[PDB]
């Protein structure tokens, strides 16, 4: 391994992303040319808010992830004051700007993208890991257009916190407890507001979101693909245990064979080209 890499190796340009802990910075290694995106944490603040758990899980879950549907942790380092993580750099943003940008997906996109999700959790899954926070906004598209999660200082990893309140899973708000069926109801989600242009559980203010979620209150227009529409309802049950994908279902075999997936080849979807929108 090279030695450690120091703020001095960048130029640093223009702000990614802002969190309450972090702030993600696009940066020009000089060496190489390489554009990295580096998420800089400041150490203090982390001290003084307890959050050196999730510093420390996110760092050690990006880490164990090597595929294509994920951003990448390259390096890290500090100094004083900052921590630095090196991270991929997907150029072309947020999955949400572009629901905003186009309103809806038509079917095709719809199906695509929906595949690389399932594809990712899949991947995730299968390494014990739950990302506890899956949305639009982690759901970055690189240059070629593929999807690349990101965000994972809220993740779990399997042998107490919410994420965004319109993709939290019933079980949160009546248990505290999750597993991966939480990562599929959000899916479900997602799946709706890519046909729908719109998340499925909208009200005036967070207890109101939450009252809908526990209720299941919420419906498709009439626009909706129908076999999209059969899917979201597989996804969206109160029970997690009855959440197309999860283990009592049987996994990701039966989910991957849902009918809207019928145009799909599982096997090599980086390699496919992403249909335009
Ligand atoms: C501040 C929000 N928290 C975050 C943000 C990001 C992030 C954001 C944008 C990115 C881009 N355009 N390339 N890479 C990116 C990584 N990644 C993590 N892990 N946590």
């Amino acid at each position: 391994q090279p030695r450690k890499k120091r703020p001095e190796d960048f130029k640093f340009g223009k702000i990614l992303g802002e969190g309450s802990f972090s702030t993600v910075v696009l940066a020009r290694e000089l060496a190489t040319s390489r554009e990295y995106a580096i998420k800089i944490l400041e150490k203090r603040h982390i001290i003084k808010e307890n959050k050196v758990p999730y510093v420390t899980r996110e760092r050690d879950v990006m880490s164990r992830l090597d595929h294509p549907f994920f951003v990448k942790l390259y390096f890290t380092f500090q100094d004083d004051e900052k921590l630095y993580f090196g991270l991929s750099y997907a150029k072309n943003g947020e999955l949400l700007k572009y629901i905003r940008k186009i309103g809806s997906f038509d079917e095709t996109c719809t199906r695509f993208y929906t595949a690389e999700i399932v594809s990712a959790l899949e991947y995730l899954h299968g390494k014990g890991i739950i990302h506890r926070d899956l949305k639009p906004e982690n759901i970055l598209l690189n240059e070629d257009m593929h999807i690349q999660i990101t965000d994972f200082g809220t993740a779990k990893v399997l042998s107490s916190f919410v994420g965004t309140a319109q993709y939290v899973s019933p079980e949160l708000l009546t248990e505290k407890s999750a597993c991966k069926s939480s990562d599929l109801w959000a899916l479900g989600c997602i799946i709706y507001q890519l046909v729908a242009g719109l998340p499925p559980f909208r009200a005036g203010n967070e207890y109101l979101i939450f009252q809908k979620i526990i209720k299941l209150e919420y419906d498709f227009p009439e626009k909706f693909f129908p076999k999209a529409r059969d899917l979201v309802e597989k996804l969206l049950v109160l029970d997690a245990t009855k959440r197309l994908g999860c283990e009592e279902m049987e996994g990701y075999g039966p989910l991957k064979a849902h009918p809207f997936f019928e145009s799909v080849t599982w096997e090599n979807l980086h390699q496919q080209t992403p249909p335009k929108l």
